[PDB]
Order: C-alpha cells, then structure tokens, then sequence
C-alpha cells in the first residue's frame, strides 16, 4: 500500500534514549522509514529547546494533505545544518527510535510510504 495507518507513541524529549536515527540524510531517512515499519518509531514534539536536545540530521513527519478515519497524512522531511531535503506541510513532530520510552499520548497518522 502506498500509504500505511500508524499510531505512533509521543516521548518526552528528556525521556528519549536514542536521540536520533544516523549520520546522513539518506540514512536517517531510511532507518525512520524502516522504524516506522517495525512499529520502534517515537515522535516528539516540537517545541523551543526541543531540537537542540536531539542529534541532527532531524527527521520530521510534516502534514502531506488537510485525515483518513482520524489518522493525519503525513511523509518525511530531513534537515541537515538548516537544510531540507523533501517539501511538505506543517511538522507534527521529529521522530527518533523508541526504545520501550513511557510515551505521552498517540498522534494516529497515514503515512505516505
């Protein structure tokens, strides 16, 4: 399927163990995509000081469209030094691995794949 429904588990920033997916664009792109397969895929959300906390390059799920039986349709931004590499809408979170973190709540999204 092009798309696939996630409910994807939303940490604390603070709480994050593994603060991001890698070392290149390419590959924080790859490893969020494939976390988000294996259902190990946390979202933070974004807030002042938030960033700063986690490693770049950042991968974010930014909104594709204005949400299929409740799930937002998203797809994947990076950054890289002030860079971004796709195009997209508003950001609802940066995501990292999740590593069994105590979320706060669920953000339901369809994910363009």
């Amino acid at each position: 399927k092009t798309h696939v429904q996630l409910s994807l588990p939303v940490l604390q920033v603070r709480d994050v163990l593994v603060r991001g997916f890698g070392d290149s664009v390419e590959e924080v792109l790859s490893e969020a995509r494939q976390h988000l397969k294996d259902g190990t895929c946390g979202l933070v959300e974004v807030e002042k000081g938030v960033l700063p906390q986690l490693e770049q390059p950042y991968v974010f799920i930014k909104r594709s469209d204005a949400a299929p039986h409740g799930h937002v349709m998203v797809e994947l931004v990076a950054e890289l030094e002030g860079i971004q590499y796709g195009r997209s809408g508003e950001t609802l979170g940066v995501l990292v691995p999740h590593v069994g973190e105590i979320p706060v709540a669920y953000r339901k999204v369809l994910l363009r794949k």
